[PDB]
Parts: C-alpha cells; sequence; structure tokens
C-alpha cells in the first residue's frame, strides 16, 4: 500500500537492526536480513537501500544506516550525534519513498521518536507551491504506537521550522510585510487562543517615533507593518515575558547602496530574522509552554527610489539616539534599533533578537553555527545547550567595547550603521545593536550563514533553511520546565 | 612581543627566510645556552619529503629554510615537549593566484605565524621555564615565476596525502601541512601551530581576538585564561566535520587547499590543517586579524602588532608552574 | 558474483524489455517482470531500479529506462537519440553497480552494442589516480556474444575519449609538455607499429623558425616540445594525409596578461586541443583505418616571469607574418599560427586543428556543441554527420572577412592576437588562424565549451569531458570507408 523506513546500525557479530526492523524481519521470516546480505556491503550512516516486495502491505522497505547504536554527545561537534544520525538517515529514507512516488510512509522510531520525526519532516519539505510540476505529497506517520508523544514533538518542532522555511523561501512579491503578518497571526491563533496579534501600520510606527525603522521602509511603496505577537502561557498573566525581536526586510536590494545582481534573489530571505523567531512562538504556543513570550518584528522592504534612504543620513531612533546611515544596505541595524527599544517596554527577562544581518557572519562560521553575541553567559549557555540537543548549532561571538568604539565615532551623529573599517563585520554590527539595548540578558543571533542549505545539513533539501528555529523552541521549552 | 613586531614589520627583502632564522637562533641562544638551532636547507626539506612546503617555495629564487628551535627547560631531558609550529611566508604575493596591489605591502607580515611563536620560545627560555618546547617554522616566499606553483596542482605532503592547489594564495595551508606532520615526530604534549592564514578571520572577529580552533577544550581553556591575564584575547572557532567535508571532496586529490564555497573561511582552512594532525591536543591560531594595530589596542603604536605572543608566553609559564 | 544492467522501454500493453532482459526474466521465471510491478512506477529514460537476489549469480540486476524503442535521428537535437538514451541509461546503471562496490558487471546490448559500451565506459570513468580513496574498479563486459565487434567499437571509442579525459584532467605539474608526449607516443605505438613519433625539442622548433610558439613557451622554465604523430594507414604510403593540429598549453595562467584566481585550476586542460585530436589518432590506429593521419601539437606553458611574453610584442610566425601580442592570454592563437603553417608541408587533404581557444565560445553555445569554423561546407558536413551519430555535437560558426578585418588592422604588425573589439570572440580568433592557413579544407574546432562536464552530458561524470574525440574518430572512420 505504502512504504516503510527501517533502520540498522554497524557491527557486533552481524549489524543489529532497530527493533521495528527486527520485528519486521521476523514477520517476513528473516528474509529482510537475508536480502540485506545478498544486496551488497553494509549501510554506514545516512546510506540507504531499497528492498521491494518483502511485504504484502509494504512494497518498499528502505533500510537506512543509523551509525553507532551508542553514538552520543560529541565534545567536538557540539551536539548529540545519534539524533544527528537518525535525522539524516530517515530523511534519506523518506526522500526515497517520495521518489518512488509513494504518498504515505511509515517510519522506524529508531530509538529516538523525536529525531526520526524531525528527519522525516525536515527531510521531506520543499515549497512546491509555485511549480505545477510537484513531487508526491507523502504522508509520514510513525511506525508503532508505544512512543507517540515525542514523535509528535518531532513533527511539531520540524513543522515550526518548515514554517520559517516557507515564510523565507516565498518570493517577496507574495510574502510581503502584510502577508507575512497575516500568516503568522493565523498560525499563532490556530496554535492557541491565549494570543493577541497586532499588525500595527505606519501610523502607529510613526506614533512610536520609530524614525530608524521608518527611514528604511520609505524606499518601497510596500507598506511597513510593525508586528506584535503574544502568547500568554503563564498561569499568572503578570509574569514578565521573554521577548523575541526579528528583522523583517521581505526584500533587500541594498537600496541606494545597491546590491550586485549576483544572487540577489536570496534577499527574499532577509526576513528570516522575523520568520525564525515567529515560528518559534507559533511553536511554543502549540507546545503550550508556561511562559509569556512576545514576538516583535519590523516588516518592511529595502528599495531604491526618489524617496529612498540616502547615504549620509542621520535619522532618529525611538530612544533619542541618531544614526549616520552611511550604507543603506546596513538596514537591519536600523529596523532593529527600534524594535529593540520597544522590547524594553515589555519588561522582558530575556530579549532574544534574531536577524539575517551580515554577510560577514557567513564569511565567519558559514552555516556551521548561527553566530550569537550576548552580554549574558547564562543566556549563551542556554542557547548552546539547546543547540547540543537539536543539532542546530550556535557559536558565541564577541561583544567587546573594541567593536562599539568603531561604530560609535561618528561624524554627524550618535551611532554609525557601518563601523570605521572592513574588518570584524558581525561584531561591529552587533556592537551597533547593543547601543539600543540596556537589558542584562540580551542575545543577538546573526542567521546569515544559516539562511540557506545545499547539502551541509543532510536532512534539509536545497533552499531556505529556516535555522535556528528548533534551538529557539527547545530553549523556551527548557526555560519553561 | 616587540621582537615579533620587528620580525614581522621589517621588509621581506631584508627579513628573509634566512635572516629571520639568523636573528631567532641568535635570540634563542642569548636567551639560554640550553638550546639548539637548525636552519635546515632545501636538501633536508627535500629529504623530509616535504613536498607541500617545497611546492610553495619554488616560485621565489629566495631559499627555503625549515627552522628548528629547541629549549630544554626540563630537569629530565626526556620529558616530551610542547611544540610550536608557525607559518613563515616572508612575503606573500599570492603567487600565480596573485594579489591586488591594495595594501599588499602588509604581506611582509605573513611570517607572523613563525615570528609569534618564535618570540614566545625566545621568551620562555629567558624566563627559563621547566619545560622543553620545540619551534618549528617553514620559512619561504610566495612569488610568481616560470616555475611557480600553478593552479590545479596536486603535490604530496610528507604524510602521504595529496593536495589539489587550486589557489596558490592558500599556501600557509601547505607550508603547514608539513611542519604539522613533522611536529608529531617529537612526541609533543600540546601542538600549538600559529599563522596569519585567512583574511576571513579578519572579517570574522578582526583584531578583537585571535581566533583559535582546537580539538581540545582543555587546551582552549588554557589559551583563554592566559588571554584573560594578558589582555591579548583569543576566541574559539569551530573545527567541525561540516567544514572538513568541503575541503575533503576533491577532484584530483586527497585534500583541496580551498574548500567547496566562499563561506566559513577560517573554519575551512583550519579544517584542512586537522587532516595533517592526529594529536589530542592541537590548536590552530589564526592571527590574520591581529597582524596589525592602528588604535584598537591603545598601547601599541600603528604597524605590525605582534599578537598573541604574551598569551602564548603566559600559557607556557602557567603550564610550567 | 557480479552485477547486471538490464534495459526496458516505455508502454505498448506492458513496457517491453530488451531481449537480454526478456531472456533473463524467463530465466528467473518471470519474477524480474513481477518485482518491477511490485516496486513502483515505470522507468522513463535514464532512470534506474535495483533488484537484488533475482539471480544466484547476479545479486544485483539494475533495470534502466531506454526510452522509446523506435527513438531515432532527431531533427532538432541533431543526433541519433536511441544511442543517446542507451548511453545515459547504462551509464546510470553502471554507476549503480560501482556504488554497490561490484567489481565486475555484465551489460545489456540494448539493441546498440556500441552505444551501451560507450555508455558503460564513458559512464564509469573518473581519474582516481591521485586520491588514495578511490571507487571500485568495475569491469564491464558485454552481456551475450552475438554482437561483439560493435561493443568493442564502443569500448574503443569511449576509451580514446577517456584517454583525452585523463590527459586533460591530470595536474599540469604531472602532465607536462614532455609527459603528455611520452604517454601519447606510448599510446600510439601500442595502437599500431605503423607509427613514428617525434617529440621535437626547442632546438628543432628554433630551427623551424616557429617564432610565435616559442614566444609563448619562454615564460615557463618547462621545456617546449613540438610533437609529431604518424599513422600510416594507407596501403600506398604516398597517399597525402589528414592532419590534425592541437593546442597544448599544459597550463595557462594568462602570462603577464594574467588570469583571475577564480577557477584557474581548469587551465590544466588548455591542452585539450592537443589531447582530443591525439586521442583520435591513437584511436584511428587501434581501428587501423586505411588512411595516413598526422598529429601535430605544440606543447608548452603560459607563465609570468622575468622573460615572459610582454604586451605589445611583435613576434614572427614561421610563414613570415608578424603578430602584435596585445594580450598574452590569447596564446593558443600563436602556438597555432605555427603548427598550422607546418601542417601544409605534409600536403594534407583535410587540416583539422582543434583547441580550447576562447571563453567566448563558452559564452556562445557552451557545452551543447563544439563550435567549428571551416572554409569547407564539405568538411562541415562531414564533422556534423559524424556528430549526429556520436552525439557529441558540433555547431558551425562564421569565418567571415568581417572578423578578419578586425584582427588584421594592426598598429605594429601584420596580425594582432586579439581583434579591435570585445564582440564576436571565437570568430575573431578563428579569423586570426585562417591568416596562417591557405588550404581548401581547413577546420577550426574551438572546444572551450566542452572542456568540462557536470551533468550536461549524462553519461560523463564531473570533470574534464574530453570532447569531441569520438566525433573526430567517427569522421576518420567514415572518411576511410
Ligand atoms: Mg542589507
Ligand atoms: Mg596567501
Ligand atoms: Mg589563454
Ligand atoms: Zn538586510
Ligand atoms: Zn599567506
Ligand atoms: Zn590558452
Amino acid at each position: 500500500t505504502k512504504g516503510l523506513v527501517l533502520g540498522i546500525y554497524s557491527k557486533e557479530d552481524e549489524p543489529q537492526f532497530t527493533s521495528a526492523g527486527e520485528n519486521f524481519n521476523k514477520l517476513v521470516s528473516g528474509k529482510l536480513r537475508e536480502i540485506l546480505n545478498i544486496s551488497g556491503p553494509p549501510l554506514k550512516a545516512g546510506k540507504t537501500r531499497t528492498f521491494y516486495g518483502l511485504h504484502e502491505d509494504f512494497p518498499s522497505v528502505v533500510v537506512v544506516g543509523l551509525g553507532k547504536k551508542t553514538a552520543g554527545i560529541d565534545e567536538q561537534e557540539n551536539w548529540h550525534e545519534g539524533k544527528e544520525n537518525i535525522r539524516a538517515a530517515v530523511a534519506a529514507g523518506c526522500r526515497q519513498i517520495q521518489d518512488l512516488e509513494i504518498p504515505s510512509v511509515e517510519v522506524d522510531p529508531c530509538g529516538d521518536a523525536q529525531a526520526a520525526a524531525e528527519g522525516a519532516v525536515l527531510g521531506l519539505y520543499e515549497y512546491d507551491d509555485l511549480k505545477q510540476k510537484r513531487k508526491v505529497v507523502v504522508s509520514a506517520k510513525l511506525h508503532g504506537s508505544e512512543d507517540q508523544e515525542a514523535w509528535q514533538r518531532g513533527v511539531l518542532f520540524a513543522s515550526g521550522q518548515n514554517l520559517a522555511r516557507r515564510l523565507m523561501e516565498t518570493p517577496a512579491n507574495e510574502m510581503t510585510p502584510t502577508k507575512f503578518a497575516e500568516i503568522v497571526e493565523e498560525n499563532l491563533k490556530s496554535a492557541s487562543i491565549k494570543t493577541d496579534v497586532f499588525i500595527r501600520p505606519k501610523s502607529w510606527i510613526e506614533e512610536q517615533e520609530m524614525g530608524s525603522f521608518l527611514s528604511v521602509a520609505k524606499g518601497s511603496e510596500e507598506p511597513p507593518v510593525f508586528l506584535e505577537i503574544h502568547y500568554k502561557g503563564s498561569p499568572n498573566a503578570s509574569e514578565p515575558p521573554l521577548v523575541f525581536v526579528g528583522k523583517g526586510i521581505t526584500f533587500d536590494s541594498g537600496g541606494i547602496s545597491i546590491k550586485a545582481a549576483a544572487n540577489m534573489d536570496l534577499m527574499r530571505a532577509d526576513m528570516g530574522g522575523a520568520a525564525t523567531i515567529c515560528s518559534a512562538i507559533v511553536s511554543a504556543a502549540k507546545l503550550d509552554l508556561p511562559i509569556n513570550i512576545v514576538g516583535l518584528a519590523p516588516l518592511c522592504e529595502n528599495m531604491p527610489s526618489g524617496k529612498a534612504n540616502k547615504p549620509g543620513d542621520v535619522v532618529r531612533a525611538r530612544n533619542g539616539k541618531t544614526i549616520q546611515v552611511d550604507n543603506t544596505d546596513a538596514e537591519g541595524r536600523l529596523i532593529l534599533a527600534d524594535a529593540l527599544c520597544y522590547a524594553h517596554t515589555f519588561n522582558p527577562k530575556v530579549i532574544i533578537n534574531a536577524a539575517t544581518l551580515t554577510g560577514a557572519m557567513d564569511i565567519a562560521l558559514g552555516s556551521g553555527a548561527t553566530g550569537v553575541f550576548t552580554n549574558s553567559s547564562w543566556l549563551w549557555n542556554k542557547l548552546f545547550e539547546a543547540s547540543i540537543e537539536t543539532g542546530d548549532r550556535v557559536w558565541r561571538m564577541p561583544l567587546f567595547e573594541h567593536y562599539t568604539r568603531q561604530v560609535i565615532d561618528c561624524q554627524l551623529a550618535d551611532v554609525n550603521n557601518i563601523g570605521k573599517y572592513r574588518s570584524a563585520g558581525a561584531c561591529t554590527a552587533a556592537a551597533f545593536l547593543k547601543e539600543f539595548v540596556t537589558h542584562p540578558k540580551w542575545a543577538h543571533l546573526d542567521i546569515a550563514g544559516v539562511m540557506t542549505n545545499k547539502d551541509e545539513v543532510p536532512y534539509l533539501r536545497k533552499g531556505m533553511a529556516g535555522r535556528p528555529t528548533r534551538t529557539l523552541i527547545e530553549f523556551l521549552f527548557r526555560f519553561s520546565q
């Protein structure tokens, strides 16, 4: 009827199966084991072999390599590793069932119900919607029934990421500053009714004296929308929140300080800041976590025009500081100077802001880890441990006065959007944001390296990657528990 | 530190692969007599099957010199050492994969790897610290010529691995594939290699901290605490299979000098060096951001900065005590 | 023991098998047919499915899609197409047996013994030699015995191409102007004893007044070697030959007019001119074709140095004409001005020269067809028909006075290496070579677009492609018959 993804590990006496696999073997009377011998070598991690007709009801039994049984927290790679194995191995498996055009598939728990699910789902995602030529929409349910609460945690966690991936991925002619808000609000409210949304317009942002976010929007004729998310998880409402901020340039052309045509079509994902953290709240509300969280994301676009932000321009952020706007492409810095200032109104506990800010971050670490600066070692620890679990790494980066210094000397004004020199890119830019933050637990997460995937993460197909959404989710789970 | 600053700073017409060795040896021996130096020539490096360091030198007509420092601090001689390795391109013009004229006169300090760690031993011997340390630094130059290293070239490092040489400016990676391989001969405890490797490091952190990758959290801790004291910061950077993967797929050969993509620069390059290291306590220190100072560090005047020499010294003090 | 590549086509009543396949089905008693149903959809062209243990002696039976049974000469695509199908389909198949680490494989004739062979072999080639980490060396024999003369024509034709692919592919530190000659001579002599080789040195080239080829070599310290191939196929020796000329820069760095570091490591295949045509003669001598052919290829390197060719330089080609050398990267033009002049000495019938000359050719047609200019419609026809058969297309390109005109006005000299303007790149360059040719049947073949493959040609793996060697071979077969 449908396919099945089985798992196996490496040697002992004969490479052991995952118990779903062992079970299914006994069932076809050893002949899965038997054909595995006959087929070729053994399956190291992530490798895949497909055995037809072993079962009546399962034409295609794909067996995938799970690596070491006891594979675990790796001191170097900074993650759990079995999980990492399982994720690529059922991803590998599920993409084989999807190429066999099998619309539904059943999947080995593989000892970590959650991981096989985040594999099956992250693994299968595309963003098919605008091609009439699409792959089969395969349905992936668990195999078994003993462990359902964590496989659904898989499908949950993986989906909230897939959310961001479709929110980033979609062309910025479709996924606008409004349509992004429309979907989010819709996603947050279908997540829980303990939620309020505020797709605040130009008038309110004007009213908020958000000079800097506004200076940015004015290039396009597409409207600014400052978005406000709320989830009231806490039993006592009055618990002060955790506030997520996120940059939402739906399209970045650089503005007057205009980009090269070389791969500028990826700037449709310069709203990844906004998308990631939004998907995290949509997800923390599906988990319905005992915490009040607040999504804040200035959605607008960077374009050149007769009224676009010019080089040399001093503008006023909400907080009273002026900014020389020396480079119109350093604009997340300005959109974020204001929603950061607004974050403090909420009396937060943690202000995690996130953004696709600098290509320099990409030059830095580049899709390994999502670089995170933070005046909180406590906070750093927290994001990092969560990243160990989820596998979407995070690497601390420096928030040193050294860097502030460069941004702070300024011809016209109080702060400059680009620092004195070429060097230290993400640090300069994070140094600019701290000028707009007085809280003891702030975290900049520059996501410009994890904006995309090709092959680097196995279980993600090519296209917007939606990172580090699950590490953000997992952090708020653990902070709630 | 000022030593390294004059060793980096001086024009690469004066401060050659030999004159660097001459001064170092002179500085190490005036530091203590418990010292031996070996300004080994092309013949010995040829003999060492250091194909990769050699492939690099052959552009210039200026001679390669693989340098060997020794300081026998330990009461029992037979304590296995701490080994410092350091890249010593006295001048880097990129070679056939040639640089822009924009500020190429700073490549006279692409021997900062060699200079920093050398100054550290000169210093650990003045302190006369109860440890045997070994300086190792391939000194040579990158130039274009009728016999310069070409793009596409597979060469053989000492250890048997081949390297596609896709970009002649990624050459510290090759000079270092070999002195890293030679480091293991010494049965070290710590192999700290140091180099002005990638401009990407400069793009990364850029003169705040000297980026350090290491398969040793222990070792990381050690360099970092020392940096707390001295103020010459150090920032850990990732040595993830992710990055190895890019360097490892290779058309012609076993390893490629530049990885698959533009992104993750210092990590790709550090991933290349680990292919030439099997020891449990290795540390890459990319010094390309701290190569210079203007005003960033107050107490250094404008010019070659000589970083992170005191953090290296302070580490070997504390490791000795 | 070993694997097997079977073929099947599309529908009629039930998709027909190739008779090897039909035969092997009856043999396992229909159960190959049977499992094909059970497995998934049908296999359109180039697609592949792998069935283990159907046979005792054939653990892995891969079945591959052959497209239409009656698939043939395509008016648009300008080729035979069944052949094109079969080539990618067994290539597809053989790369599955090689990933199953099966060292030997037996292969379906697929109705075109030759094509399945040029697929199995072109398909399997890599250039493993410098990695210690290599894939299994799988051995591919025919399945059956009825049609052996044409499958060996496959393996022949595909191998002579694979020759060029290893001659191009190898680093120019190993594959020098001498080591290229050493291998060729070795390959030509093991092809037939009716052969002479002349690895003529600088002294002889100096003696030949080959000022222009020499001006080029002088940058490197690596020696020039003008190579002379001979194959005396003709019953009467005195039949005047067909002469192939080919540019052999083993490495092109541009010289003083120096290249960008962006992918300059591909210039190790700027000796593809020399390699292609050399492999063709090595091959025409294995076929032992009733024609005398003469290989001529100036092997040397382009480097910058204290004695490198400078911009502005007038040098003297053999024939008396001077050349302003305005761009040291237009150097195939000069290496070729002289071996073209030498070609006429031989009293040829056809002078086919071939070279990786212009990136403009790549901009032009770019790996579809190998652009060919020729003052002979007869000759054009000939190369083109051969290309229909082999599938390695060729596209005529213009040799108009228009273009000569630009190259011909020259400040200092008689000819300039780059023409007056940016436009018309390959035509300007081919216009330069005709100034060095007075014969009625000359053909420039610019191979800069087919220098590489990624995925464009199915049955070639990523790396130097070795094109258009079989079309050259096939032309000399047909010219001999
Ligand atoms: Mg921008
Ligand atoms: Mg360099
Ligand atoms: Mg050229
Ligand atoms: Zn932006
Ligand atoms: Zn260098
Ligand atoms: Zn050329």
